[PDB]
C-alpha cells in the first residue's frame, strides 16, 4: 500500500497561499521535510527550501502540516546550489514530503491562478 | 522518490514464468516480501504464499530479485484461511513488495492467457 499525499487546495493558488498537507503510510516516527519542488532537468528537482516544513509521521504513519506556495521562486539543488529560478505557471510545481534518503509519497501537482 | 515496482515480463505470462520484480524509494535494510496476489473483495487480497521471496533494500532503496509466478494458485487472505483457488485469467492478479507494516509500491497488474 503505497504512502499517499494530499494538498489542500492544490488549484488556483495565489503565490502566498497557505495549503494543508496530509501524509498517509509514511514511515512511523520518522521526520519529514515538506516542500514544494519541480523536476526541471532529468533527475533534477529544484525546490524551494525557504518555505519547507516538516513533520513526524505518527504511529498509523500519518501527519499534517501547511505550506506556504510560491508562483515563482529561486529553486535550489539537495546540494545547497541554486539551479535558477522556477516559474510554476510554465513549470510544473508540485507540493510532497520527503525523508532524508528522499522517500515518500508521489508529489501532488499544483498550478497557480 | 514515491516507491515503485517493475515486473518484467508483466503480460503474456505462462504458470510458472519466473518475472524479476525491481523495487526502487524503498526503505534502506528494510526486508519485503515479494509475491502474487489477486484482489478478491472490496479490501481484500488473496496471495500466493508458496511462491513468495523476500529482499532487503540495499543502502539507496533500491530491491530486485526474480519471483516465479502462477496462472491459478490457492489463494490465502492475510491471516493465512484458504479463499479458494484464484485464477488470474479471470482475476485481477498483480505482483509486488511489501514490509511487515503492509507499506510500499503499489503492485504492478500481469496476465496470463
Ligand atoms: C535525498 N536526495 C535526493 C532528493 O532530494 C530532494 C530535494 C531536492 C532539493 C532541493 C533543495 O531544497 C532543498 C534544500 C537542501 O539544500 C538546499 O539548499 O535546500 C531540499 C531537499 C530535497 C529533499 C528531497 O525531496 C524529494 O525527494 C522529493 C521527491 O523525490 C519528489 C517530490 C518532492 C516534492 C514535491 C517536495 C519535496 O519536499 C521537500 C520533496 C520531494 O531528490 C533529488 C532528485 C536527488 O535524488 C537527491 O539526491
Amino acid at each position: 500500500a503505497a504512502p499517499t499525499a494530499t494538498v489542500t487546495p492544490s488549484s488556483g493558488l495565489s503565490d502566498g497561499t497557505v495549503v494543508k498537507v496530509a501524509g498517509a503510510g509514511l514511515q512511523a516516527g520518522t521526520a519529514y521535510d515538506v516542500g514544494q519542488c519541480a523536476w526541471v532537468d532529468t533527475g533534477v528537482l529544484a525546490c524551494n527550501p525557504a518555505d519547507f516544513s516538516s513533520v513526524t509521521a505518527d504511529a498509523n504513519g500519518s501527519a499534517s502540516t501547511s505550506l506556504t506556495v510560491r508562483r515563482s521562486f529561486e529553486g535550489f539543488l539537495f546540494d545547497g546550489t541554486r539551479w535558477g529560478t522556477v516559474d510554476c505557471t510554465t513549470a510544473a510545481c508540485q507540493v510532497g514530503l520527503s525523508d532524508a534518503a528522499g522517500n515518500g509519497p508521489e508529489g501532488v501537482a499544483i498550478s497557480f491562478n
